[PDB]
């Protein structure tokens, strides 16, 4: 057998929302570390793009279609993964939010997200319980709109993510399964490049590092949490925001 | 890897035993040149021997973080003989019910003093990593919970404030808050106290010194460059404050 | 089976000027005490329970303490129950401008069900508060709730949800001069906690700096303050009322 | 019975530091209104005089004294003078700030040393009476850094002291104001003011009196199970 810091050789990782941005970068980073990676999207064209992306970077795995809002989609996708690859022991929940946004959208957004986390988490626990090992990692939503509406939704989503992460970690810990979260700040993605320049330039002034974070910078934190060295880290939400904190 | 610290000098205080030692070895494993410190000459010597015995380049020196003179002189010695430390880990630190105030105040004064003195070099290089290690859980009574919570709160606020001050310079400042770790202090707490702490830990075990160190090594890496002002708890799911 | 039961001295505590307050889960403990304290402060109080016999007990309790108001049946998990009860209250007493939500594997569903209840009831009373350009919504957390190990998970989760929810709703409705706050009780003196054996009780007390259980009345005074004009700049806050015992 | 309970402060001596203007003044008047005998303090003789005049003009019994909370000598002597002439202060509100002009660290360190000094000195009297209220007022809203740091220290300190003294039926709490209408905030340019307002859900500045009502509640018998808490009074604007 092998035994190395940071290596995920021989593990199957499931990464939801893997077709663009943060999710893509997470998939490639777990690939780089030796995991067999199943990335998912909500559509066939995204699943295809994921597979192509993985192949082009020499990562074994697949792209599949998964709707985390559906008990059926989740059970079937898991069974398919079990049949063809094995039990995913590393699961990164990144699949999230589907006029501009307002300060009254928080409730639904957060409720729908945590129902999805719970559903998928619950379904992969059986396999992690059997192996007496696991990593669940929840990715929070990026800071996405500049005003009060945007600050409200972001803070609410971060708060739910934290409480949920901490509670699940407490339930499953006795089985040597860690549950953590990563809370990104202002990241360079498709959403943030197409904010108007006034809203965007205002955000830089609130960030001590004086830059946007990169998708890869979220992914390195996730890859660490997945490793054997982060085994005593559980129930934590690691903020990755260049020093700007808004709750 | 990209976890690599090849070509960097790291200073790790309180490096002669437990968590500090394990931090020194882990930064060594990652390729840093490591200066570990203790409060006595024999500890400095033990550090050097420990580093040699694990194939890590660096040294052991004597440092009293409570003293402005000790700090200035040690830094100047490090500057003369090996270069500017761009990774600095502050680890050097029954209980009493009124001891909290002085304990915390003394710790944060030590953090500030040492941090301030190494900033000049990090500012020049336009790069740095400062990592603050909180106190391990173990203290017996209500007194012990009080001191732990107070020390964690101070550590967090301090870490966050310093991170804001120095961030424009691409220096990150973070903290690691250990829970119940297997060390010299904990390995013979009475069994009732130990069992009680286990029962509050979801993972159902003590953490290892190495498990704190891996977190520190990650924070020091280029891949943790957007993490700053954070206190990362490393406690197996046991949260108390 | 009746589901609506109603009930020249001028006490100086009466600064609530006949305002109508709705207090869910008002038949026992903390909820009862909140109902009486808002009564003492001069509000017209509608306390609710899930059954007709509870609604009756509420009305009897209010009458026996000289508080105007009623006991009604309300199921906060039901859109129909909430819409109908509110309309009944509107028709017979007026718009409730003070609303205290106290009616409350396991960990997940408990918190999710609770916050859905808070949201439902809160959303339904907002129209009337918006019209009056004044309101107070106060959310009562899970009493401990959780004693040793497995329970504490449920308590911390419920507190985290309560706090984030409270803070978000407060941001949404603030421009209308409606405050939204929460009160997070620690270990409160009830039937359950009095009948613990002395060893278990002494151990619990040793975790509480004040060295005693809190009283129901002591939660209620906080709620009554938050409902007042003087707490008008307090919004989005969760006020812990736990004698110094903080469980993270 | 139900109706006559009151959480008035009749028969208690309250000490309020920094009482000559704004928040501190309004605290002094609110504890006066509630029936306490109030000693307000300032760092100068002219402030102590203004305090006494203010109290007299609102029919509140008490005094204005000079107190420098950064000085062990000033604290001991003032307390002894209060003990001799009025009685043991059992309600103590720490509102007096201290400036250093690396600011972030020294400001917070100087403040908490003040809180600790004064708190320690008034504990003997509260211990003797087996009753007390200590209330710590945070700073009103680089600037975000100093505010967050000062708030974090205030919280941890408040919580630790509360644990130490609780067995004696003394509560220790804090009030963290957001953007309040005071002398400092009445001179902001409109762009900076509008920006702050747009971050405040209530859409207005808080009043001094609104901080004071929270303090007066915490001082009452009905807040007796509230300890170790920091109550934010910021109209829904939370800076972490
Ligand atoms: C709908 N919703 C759920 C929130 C939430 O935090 N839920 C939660 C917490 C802990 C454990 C399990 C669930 C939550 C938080 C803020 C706003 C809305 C929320
Ligand atoms: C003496 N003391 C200082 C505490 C503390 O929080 N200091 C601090 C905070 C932020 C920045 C700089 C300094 C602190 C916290 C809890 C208990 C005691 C404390």
């Amino acid at each position: 057998l092998y035994f190395q810091s940071m290596s995920l050789q021989g593990k199957v990782a499931l990464v939801t929302g893997a077709s663009r941005g943060i999710g893509q970068a997470i998939a490639l980073e777990l690939g780089r570390l030796g995991a067999v990676v199943i990335g998912t999207a909500t559509s066939a064209s995204g699943a295809e793009k994921i597979a192509e992306t993985l192949k082009a970077n020499g990562v074994e795995g697949a792209g599949l279609v998964l709707d985390v809002s559906s008990d059926e989609s989740v059970a079937a996708t898991l069974e398919h993964i079990q049949q063809h690859l094995g039990q995913p022991l590393i699961v990164v929940n990144n699949a999230g939010i589907t006029v501009r946004m307002k300060d009254d959208e928080w409730f639904d957004v957060v409720n729908t997200n945590l129902n999805s986390l719970y559903r998928l988490s619950k379904a992969v626990l059986r396999g992690m319980t059997k192996a007496r090992w696991g990593r669940i990692i929840n990715i929070g939503s990026v800071v996405g709109a500049m005003g009060n509406a945007g600050q409200t939704n972001y803070a609410a989503a971060k708060a739910g993510l934290e409480g949920f992460t901490r509670a699940l970690a407490r339930e499953v810990g006795s089985r040597a399964i860690t549950v953590n979260a990563v809370a990104p700040g202002f990241i360079d993605t498709d959403m943030t490049r197409e904010l108007p320049e006034a809203q965007r330039e205002a955000l830089l002034g609130q960030i001590p590092l004086g830059r946007l974070g990169q998708a890869e910078e979220i992914a390195k934190v996730v890859g660490f949490l997945a490793s054997d060295g982060a085994a005593y880290v559980t129930g934590a939400t690691v903020p990755v925001n260049g020093g700007m904190y808004m709750s």
